[PDB]
């Protein structure tokens, strides 16, 4: 199609306009006292939300270049949110800052590549300082505290999260589920989770969580690739007749088969989800065999001879629940007699015994840990079903925050951590004047989020930022009560992973956008 291209400064100012629109839309929700954003819907009743994720997702500008700028910033912010569990608004605000001062410096005639190098150096030093400043969260008390803080200062949610982590381990698989009755049940079942996401977003059954949930699906395990529909069509017909959903775990599903599956999914004829098998090579075969033993259904391997056409309904695996996220999927309480699992664990143990290379032994150890760890499911209970749904959402959010905290650690929230890091790094220097300008740009950008939070709070951002910079350690400003002091003690927590990932992804997108020289769009 016909293309219109912008070269140099005009493209950059279009980019800046787009990112400014996106960040102005999404930034008012930042902070405990954040403004509301009215999102119009075609249904008739607009949705009033103060969540940055929804506001960012709704933004789609008209001008093509501003639209692309907003789309890149939104994409990197979404990547940060998925990686960490939170911080998309912080990442967007940081990106808008870095882009604004970086493009302002570029217009001054400085070399964009040196600015990018300086920004990257400053962000690397900031990550190092943030790791130094991070407070570890490993014992049960800190886990419970983080869970409580994340779930709007609720002690029950933190207690449940800490109990689950103690039961299954800090690296174990923990899942929430609707619970019957007032009591909150917590039991460990035989399950598995591997980092594999849905093939297409149209497979999503729950748009609220952006995940694919299956009430009680069937498991299809084929080591071959699926491109044609005729081989698997008898199995799909059989499972549709059985009245249950189907999970397809193949090496790769694409072509006509994927399109047919997507069409059947959106038309509501049958609810089936397809996900690629974990790993590659013989590791993928071993994982498929492990899943087969867990779900009690023999894997369809064309090498030994069985085919998809001859596959029976009973040959398919079965499990209680299957949850597929954007990048990870979980199998919960797969049906299968326990001696098979014990035998598989034993064989993996001998494979450890004769394992020679370190990496193969590590992979097999990870395999056996995943297989024998199980899945600890939390069944949230409440007196009222809507209260139960709200508690389930809060518990899921607290679980994400607690997992991030256990991974990295906890640092002062509310933007205080970035302020402290910038104050520590104010003495950093590069190898050129442009690199030094980039470093200063990065430091001011790191200061920006706290300024935005206290601007939403209504105070003067400059005074609060200066006072927080003057302080040391975790001392900061609590916008909820308009008081200073130790942010950790006051209970304003942010996992180190969230802030680190937000800063890194904002820096990445800002470096990409600073060095852009041209863009190509379709004509309006």
């Amino acid at each position: 199609a016909a293309k219109d291209v912008k070269f140099g400064n005009d493209a950059r100012v279009k980019m800046l306009r787009g990112v400014n629109v996106l960040a102005d839309a999404v930034k008012v929700t930042l902070g405990p006292k954040g403004r509301n954003v009215v999102l119009d819907k075609s249904f008739g009743a607009p949705t009033i939300t103060k969540d940055g994720v929804s506001v960012a997702r709704e933004i789609e500008l008209e001008d093509k270049f501003e639209n692309m700028g907003a789309q890149m910033v939104k994409e990197v912010a979404s990547k940060a949110n998925d990686a960490a569990g939170d911080g998309t608004t912080t990442a967007t605000v940081l990106a808008q800052a870095i882009i604004t001062e970086g493009l302002k410096a570029v217009a001054a005639g400085m070399n964009p590549m040196d600015l990018k190098r300086g920004i990257d150096k400053a962000v690397t030093a900031a990550v190092e300082e943030l790791k130094a400043l991070s407070v570890p969260c490993s014992d049960s008390k800190a886990i419970a505290q983080v869970g409580t803080i994340s779930a709007n200062s609720d002690e029950t949610v933190g207690k449940l999260i800490a109990e689950a982590m103690d039961k299954v381990g800090k690296e174990g698989v923990i899942t929430v589920e609707d619970g019957t009755g007032l009591q909150d049940e917590l039991d460990v079942v035989e399950g598995m989770q591997f980092d594999r996401g849905y093939l297409s977003p149209y497979f999503i059954n729950k748009p609220e969580t952006g995940a694919v949930e299956l009430e009680s699906p069937f498991i299809l395990l084929a080591d071959k690739k699926i491109s044609n529909i005729r081989e698997m069509l008898p199995v799909l017909e059989a499972v549709a007749k059985a009245g249950k959903p189907l999970l397809i775990i193949a090496e790769d599903v694409e072509g006509e088969a994927l399109a047919t599956l997507v069409v059947n999914t959106m038309r509501g004829i049958v609810k089936v989800a397809a996900v690629k098998a974990p790993g590659f090579g013989d590791r993928r075969k071993a994982m498929l065999q492990d899943i087969a033993t867990l779900t009690g259904g023999t894997v369809i391997s064309e090498e030994i001879g069985m085919e998809l056409e001859k596959a029976t309904l009973e040959d398919l695996g079965q499990a209680k629940r299957v949850v597929i996220n954007k990048d990870t999927t979980t199998i919960i309480d797969g049906v299968g007699e326990e001696a098979a699992i014990q035998g598989r664990v034993a064989q993996i143990r001998q494979q450890i015994e004769e394992a020679t290379s370190d990496y193969d032994r590590e992979k097999l150890q990870e395999r056996v840990a995943k297989l024998a760890g199980g899945v600890a499911v939390i069944k949230v209970g409440a007196a009222t079903e809507v209260e139960m749904k709200e508690k389930k959402a809060r518990v899921e959010d607290a679980l994400h925050a607690t997992r991030a905290a256990v991974e990295e650690g906890v640092v002062a929230g509310g933007g205080v951590a970035l302020i402290r890091v910038a104050s520590k790094l104010a003495d950093l220097r590069g190898q050129n004047e442009d690199q030094n300008v980039g470093i200063k740009v990065a430091l001011r950008a790191m200061e920006a989020p706290l300024r935005q939070i206290v601007l939403n709070c209504g105070e003067e951002p400059s005074v609060v930022a200066n006072t927080v910079k003057g302080g040391d350690g975790n001392y900061g400003y609590n916008a909820a009560t308009e008081e200073y002091g130790n942010m950790i003690d006051m209970g304003i927590l942010d996992p180190t992973k969230v802030t680190r990932s937000a800063l890194q992804y904002a820096a990445s997108v800002a470096g990409l956008m600073i060095t852009t020289e041209c863009m190509v769009t379709d004509l309006p």
